[PDB]
């Protein structure tokens, strides 16, 4: 239903900017292998979900600007897999970007995405200021005070004693900024008052959180990890009690401005564990 | 003094550069990745002609103008960290000094680049310019570094590697590598003076044109003052290579002051870093 009406135009929206205008035809190969290597699109799909949760009708616009949020979760994913990174050579099941195309053309395919980005923002039909803040924010939780800072200190965590609480500000920036955005973004464009977009906010960095920790209870069932720290049977208490405050969260947004939370909570319910 | 005035324009990105990685940053290595290659120097010849196209349009700069330039500089810096890796050109040195990735590691290399690109825009987002004019700025920058631009020059010079070329596939990796960056000043400019969209194509064109030649005199100097990559000095000749680079420049000239008879412009800024460019 809506459901792939969402993500066709996500797929669409990624497919226009890499087709037509495209006439480097290995960078545009590359990119779109790793586009094409799978995922539920949980971060793009959440921004077009909370906005019609909103009642914001969704129009291709706001699917340019979940795209613009995917393409650099994507670039973020190519530049990992590199042998100077955690040097994989397949990822999902499938063969990563550099073992199919080469280490320097994974490089520029991550660039080209990082660069690319903003330009579906900006080419969208939005108002300008509108714009402006999905840009300024986007970039904020990307940058060097955001995903790439956290990939820095996640890399250097591996060979320093650190807290639960530090390896929690680590994955905030490395993993949370990206699966927030798309909350933050949702309230930008629904024009909503400041102090409601930090609680939208909010329940993003909590489905973040838990995301984190579900992906670490799950790479065990198929050193500094969740089930390694606290345990197996506690992370899942912490992984499901963090999905019950993001539910209360939500509930008490639905009750200061319209917001119909069914289709929210269930992506919610979706990443429960047993 | 222009070179004072010129250290005066670059003291401001400079400054600016600092400030976006100063106290605010957190990942206290990757601050010093990316101050370290900031602090390697540079013509900064990109930032530069946006502040120096800006003040010969007459328009009083700014620190908004300033970051502009600075988010332009950010990305053609994350270009050079990648540029060096070993698995692209595997440069230890570029002007006599350590490379990002042989004084901090490959990763951090990729990840201080990494961090350039997605920086780089947030500086036109914040700087205080109106909405509309931000949009077109960042618009445009993005279209000249991406798959359209930059890394797209990139990719097709990498592939041109012991390979023969025609002419036009050597303009069409030229172009994009390093022409549309070096453009890119020439249509900021214009666009935060509110230039009409004519005279935006007028001076978007001089900027080609100098990016053109500028990247010719690189191919000469390669090889004057000295794998197998095409060069311009390759396949026309070093001769034919310095007609076509000062023929270029001509163009340019020619091309400014011809803009200067339409609109108010101070155009001997400009016809100086066009006259740097000449081969004797």
């Amino acid at each position: 239903m809506k459901k792939q009406e969402k993500l066709a135009l996500v797929e669409s929206a990624l497919e226009d900017f890499y087709g037509d205008q495209q006439f480097a035809s290995s960078l545009r190969e590359s990119v779109l292998y790793s586009i094409h290597a799978g995922g539920k699109r949980i971060r793009p799909f959440l921004l077009l979900e909370v906005l019609e949760a909103l009642q914001v009708t969704i129009k291709p616009a706001h699917a340019q600007v979940a795209t613009a949020l995917e393409m650099i979760h994507t670039g973020s994913l190519i530049h990992d897999d590199l042998p100077a990174m955690d040097d994989d050579d397949y990822r999902r099941g499938r063969l990563t970007n550099h073992k199919k195309f080469g280490e320097a053309m994974a490089i520029l395919a991550g660039d080209a995405l990082f660069l690319d980005s903003y330009a579906l923002i900006a080419q969208a039909d939005l108002p300008s200021q509108i714009k402006v803040d999905l840009i300024a924010n986007l970039s904020l939780a990307s940058g060097s005070l955001g995903m790439v800072a956290g990939q820095v200190l996640d890399m250097e965590g591996e060979h320093q004693h650190l807290s639960l609480e530090e390896l929690q500000t680590i994955h905030a920036n490395k993993t949370g900024k990206l699966l927030a955005y798309p909350f933050q973004a949702a309230a930008i464009i629904a024009e909503l008052s400041p102090e409601m977009q930090v609680k939208l906010k909010t329940v993003g960095e909590l489905i973040g959180l838990a995301f984190q920790v579900r992906d670490d209870v799950l790479d065990v069932t198929a050193k500094s990890t969740y089930p390694a720290l606290l345990g197996l049977e506690e992370s899942i208490a912490f992984c499901n009690q963090t999905l019950d405050q993001a539910n209360e969260k939500l509930e008490e947004i639905a009750q200061q401005l319209p917001f119909e939370t069914e289709s929210i909570v269930s992506v919610v319910e979706s990443l429960r564990i047993n």
